[PDB]
C-alpha cells in the first residue's frame, strides 16, 4: 500500500510569505515561479526515525535510497511511497522518507532537508501534496 506523493518547488517570492501548507490541498504557489531541473533524493529513514522518534532531526546517515527524482516544466515530480516500512530490528513500522536537494542547490533557492511521515492527508484527487521550503539561511557553522 502506497500514497502517490506530488512534491512542487516554487522559488523564493518576496510577495508570497512562506506558511505551512497541508498535505491535502493544491497549492498553486501564489505567483511564485515553479523551479525545474531540480533533482531530489528520497530517503527511506524509517529505521533512523524509528530509533528514536522523539530524537529524529533528519538524519539520513546510511539510509536506502527509496526513489530519485528532478522537478519538470511544472516544478513537479510524483513518487509512490510505502506507508509502512521496517525499522532497523525488522519490525513494520510507519514509513518516514527523507528528501534531500542534490542539485542544483542555487544558495537561497536551495530546499531545506524534509522529512514525511506516512501515511498522510490526501487529497480529493488521492495525492499527497508536499512544498519543499527553501533553506532558512545561507550562512552556515560548524
Ligand atoms: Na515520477
Amino acid at each position: 500500500t502506497t500514497q502517490n506523493v506530488v512534491l512542487t518547488k516554487y522559488g523564493f517570492d518576496k510577495d508570497v510569505t512562506a506558511i505551512d501548507r497541508a498535505t491535502d490541498q493544491i497549492w498553486t504557489g501564489d505567483g511564485a515561479k515553479p523551479l525545474q531541473g531540480v533533482d531530489f533524493t528520497i530517503y527511506n529513514v524509517t529505521a533512523n526515525y524509528w530509533a528514536s522518534p522523539k530524537d529524529y532531526k533528519g538524519s539520513f546517515d546510511s539510509a536506502p535510497v527509496a526513489a530519485t527524482g528532478t522537478t519538470n516544466d511544472k516544478g513537479q515530480l510524483t513518487q509512490a511511497l510505502p506507508i509502512q516500512s521496517k525499522d532497523a530490528s525488522g519490525k513494520t513500522r510507519a514509513a518516514v522518507y527523507l528528501f534531500h536537494e542534490t542539485n542544483p542547490r542555487a544558495g537561497y533557492n536551495t530546499s531545506a532537508d524534509f522529512w514525511l511521515t506516512l501515511p498522510a492527508k490526501a487529497a480529493a484527487d488521492g495525492n499527497v501534496y508536499v512544498y519543499p521550503k527553501n533553506v532558512q539561511k545561507t550562512t552556515y557553522e560548524r
